[PDB]
RNA sequence: UUUUUAA
């Protein structure tokens, strides 16, 4: 395609001969390479050959059809290239299984090569389209297994065909800071229905809509943001309200932006710290830009128990969050293992493998994995560890486990195996004064509401 | 059993 870079922009002009996916030009990444004007995201191009080839060379898409500013173009490529090159990974992988047999002993044993017509899986691989397809689509051979179950990646793929392009101009408030700050109780407090409330995770969003309903007596709909980026907003808006906004790549986070139009402002609240997009093929990001207009940051929460905020200030936060909660009573260690869940407990792990014995072991109780409770309160946190080991997710710097502690606003329980690094933690927070007064919080959350209806 | 997420 063509590029061009009108003073101070950059513009690019996808020709009938291009591979297009909606607005996106798809390019290979040597094409990105040898393009002086595309300079501005050679570490992207570097990065899909880097985790592809050696894990074509990937594919990178950029946005066509508009003059766009430097640094939002680096955004939407690199937000709009990790979907694109997603699914093709995905389909690469269930390809290699249905063609080449599965890679024992992993989790490739578990795919199953199925007639599309003797399967009763909803959504399947096919062989021959290479694509995941529901199965009514399919015919003969066919691949199914979790990733077929459903094919999120296609899902995501296909709704690149309606992504935005061209940034919407728009005052961009960012609303930050530490767990249970109450930076989603200001969506709640302010959300009306002629505005939209989308969340980065699908729990907290039947948290908002429900904690509206029962604080205001007001009926909203609140929106994964997959939801709106996958199937569009078809009615006028006032007030974009974006929660768990960091666990959205600052590209996606545009892209919601300009297919919302929102008529007045938006409104962004997280939580870097907390779980992020993970991309599956690990690919290094670059373009991850702050798009905020105005930034506020809260450091005292409300809802965290002073031993946990002692753990999560001192290993995520630089010593800086403290809480208002007085509860102190010592985190529960199970090891032996002399503990059961309390009714209104949430149950807690960080494997989504994990979760199916869980709810067998406790019948009627909430339970999930801790990126997906991001968000939620809850009076009482059951967490389980079934094997002790060095998987990253339960790593001292984890995001998962800095969201697990700081769901609960009293009582948390650890069970896990003898040797896991971290009862010591858990047995002796850091010590310091962490706790804020009620006033305190107030007043720095009256600044931030000050400046948000400023 | 390495984590988001559509209808
Ligand atoms: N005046 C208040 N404002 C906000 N939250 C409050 C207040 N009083 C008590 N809380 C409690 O603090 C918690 C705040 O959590 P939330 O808004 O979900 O935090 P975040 O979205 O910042 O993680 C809620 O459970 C709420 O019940
Ligand atoms: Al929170
Ligand atoms: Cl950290
Ligand atoms: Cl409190
Ligand atoms: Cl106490
Ligand atoms: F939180
Ligand atoms: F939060
Ligand atoms: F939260
Ligand atoms: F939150
Ligand atoms: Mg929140």
């Amino acid at each position: 395609g063509i590029i061009e870079t009108p003073r101070g922009a950059i513009k690019v002009t996808a020709q009938p001969t291009d591979h297009v996916v909606g607005e996106y030009l798809v390019l290979s990444p040597q094409t990105v390479l040898r393009s002086q004007k595309l300079s501005l995201i050679h570490a992207l191009a570097e990065q899909v050959k880097t985790c592809t080839h050696n894990g074509y060379d990937g594919r990178v898409l950029v946005p066509s059809g508009y003059a766009i500013s430097p640094e939002d173009f680096q955004s939407l490529s690199e937000s709009a290239t990790m979907v694109y090159n997603e699914r093709e990974f995905v389909n690469r992988k269930l390809h290699h299984i249905a063609m080449h047999g599965p890679a024992l002993n992993t989790d490739e044993e578990s795919y199953e090569l199925v007639r599309a017509e003797r399967t009763e899986h909803e959504y399947v691989y096919d062989v021959d389209q290479r694509r995941c397809c529901k199965k009514e689509e399919a015919a003969g051979l066919v691949l199914v297994g979790d990733l077929t179950n459903p094919p999120y990646h296609e899902f995501a793929y296909e709704g690149l065909k309606i992504r935005p392009a061209c940034p919407y101009k728009i005052a961009v408030i960012g609303v930050f800071g530490v767990p249970g700050s109450g930076k989603s109780a200001i969506i709640k407090n302010l959300v009306t229905r002629q505005d939209l409330v989308t969340s980065g995770k699908k729990e907290n969003c039947q948290e908002i809509t429900t904690d509206v309903m029962r604080q205001r007596g007001l009926e909203i709909s609140a929106r994964t943001v997959d939801s709106l980026l996958l199937n569009g907003c078809n009615r006028p808006v006032d007030v974009l309200y974006v929660d768990e906004a960091f666990a959205c790549h600052s590209g996606t986070l545009l892209a919601l932006i300009a297919l919302v139009r929102p008529r007045q402002k938006v409104v962004l609240c997280g939580d870097p710290k907390q779980c992020g997009f993970f991309n599956m093929m690990q690919m290094k990001v670059n373009y991850n830009h702050n798009i905020c207009t105005q930034v506020y940051h809260k450091s005292i929460s409300r809802r965290c128990t002073l031993p946990v905020t002692a753990i999560v200030s001192s290993l995520h936060y630089e010593g800086k969050m403290r809480t208002t909660n007085e509860y102190n009573k010592p985190i529960v260690v199970d090891t032996t293992g002399s503990t059961k869940p309390d009714p209104g407990d949430l149950v807690l792990t960080c494997f989504r493998g994990w979760v199916k014995q869980l709810q067998i072991d406790y019948r009627g109780y909430e339970v999930m994995t801790a990126a997906a409770s991001q968000g939620l309160t809850r009076k009482g946190v059951y967490a389980v560890r079934q094997k002790v080991n060095e998987n990253p997710l339960y790593a001292s710097t984890s995001e998962h486990v800095n969201v697990l502690l700081t769901r609960t606003e009293g009582k948390l329980v650890w069970k896990t195996l003898s040797g896991d690094p971290w009862i010591k933690t858990l047995q002796n927070p850091p010590k310091g004064n962490f706790k804020a007064t009620i006033k305190e919080w107030e007043v720095e959350h009256a600044s931030i509401m000050a400046g948000i209806c400023s």
